[PDB]
């Protein structure tokens, strides 16, 4: 009951731009936690169909980095519209989370669920409003840790969903160790009888 309730929802996404009035999702990946962020499920990998007119107007920014990661070129290719991926993500987390209570999960993901919220509402439907905001983490760190938050490993930041993903749950891995408070566990207690 409550370890289910406890599971998170990484999601990162690629869009054509940041103007939640034009843009559009390319790309969608999403994986399942646990509460500690042991990864329990990998869910769907999509690639997005979106009009070529759209794509050609995108900004330099975006050509640059979706151009030479192949977003652009896949994305052009795909036959997966906007709606059947939705069917394909909502899908997996009825299978994987209870309804209404899970967060979505990523670094400032909520930009992510701006636009789930409008283009994917079906899929937003299944999950809590509350998010778990890796950056907003990484922010503390940097004002509370400054020296823990020289060590937080480096992402090679590739902008394809997935592979962004993993960076996501590793840096929140990091902070977990690294500037939150030691506990008791199953193995510190048995030192400490036998002691
Ligand atoms: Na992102």
């Amino acid at each position: 009951g409550e370890s289910m309730a406890q599971r998170m929802v990484w999601v990162d996404l690629e869009m054509t731009g940041l103007d939640i009035e034009k843009d559009q999702i390319i790309e969608m990946a999403c994986l399942i936690t646990d509460s500690d962020l042991n990864i329990l499920a990998e869910g769907p990998n999509l690639i997005i169909k979106q009009p070529d007119e759209l794509l050609d107007s995108m900004s330099d920014w975006c050509k640059e980095h979706h151009g030479k990661s192949g977003l652009t070129k896949a994305v052009k290719e795909s036959t997966i519209t906007l709606q059947q991926a939705e069917y394909e993500f909502l899908s997996f987390v009825r299978q994987q989370t209870p309804p209404g209570l899970c967060p979505l999960a990523g670094n400032s993901v909520h930009e992510d669920k701006k636009f789930l919220d409008k283009y994917m509402p079906q899929f937003m439907k299944h999950l809590h409003y509350r998010i778990i905001d890796v950056s907003t983490v990484k922010e503390l760190c940097r004002r509370w840790y400054p020296e823990e938050y020289e060590f937080a490993p480096k992402k090679a930041a590739s902008h394809r969903a997935l592979d962004d993903i993993s960076e996501s749950i590793k840096e929140l891995q990091f902070y977990r160790n690294n500037i939150f408070k030691k506990k008791i566990d199953e193995k510190k207690r048995k030192i400490i009888e036998n002691g």
